[PDB]
């Protein structure tokens, strides 16, 4: 696994972001995490949805360097979104969301599961501290 540089274009949701990656605009979906929805009219704005989106936005907007990390499996989903681990100045947004209790560790599909243990460890901590989702 290796990181590649990307440039932010627009944060769309806690778990979905648009980046410029190798000269092309691309929508990225954050691997292994599910943040509460602000979009989908299924229901509307779930609780901590606006909070998760603001966290992702801020972390990405205030960064010096953004990097995308592809996992070992397929690199895009059926909607055409890149599937990756996103890093803001060396810190993984995916993990930070979970550690802050703003995201669940999603259903994991091998072999796209390399940082799974790390994230479930972070989700257990957030559960212990009863943060946001877990309170």
């Amino acid at each position: 696994l290796h990181k590649e540089p990307a440039t932010l274009i627009k944060a769309i949701d806690g778990d979905t972001v648009k980046l410029m990656y190798k000269g092309q605009p691309m929508t990225f979906r954050l691997l292994l995490v599910d943040t509460p929805e602000t979009k989908h009219p299924k229901k509307g704005v779930e609780k901590y949805g606006p909070e998760a989106s603001a966290f992702t936005k801020k972390m990405l907007e205030n960064a010096k360097k953004i990097e995308v990390e592809f996992d070992k499996g397929q690199r895009t989903d059926k909607y055409g979104r890149g599937l990756a681990y996103i890093y803001a100045d060396g810190k993984m947004v995916n993990e930070a969301l979970v550690r802050q209790g703003l995201a669940k560790v999603a259903y994991v599909y091998k072999p796209n599961n390399t940082h799974e243990q790390h994230l479930r460890k972070s989700e257990a901590q957030a559960k212990k501290e009863k943060l946001n989702i877990w309170s």
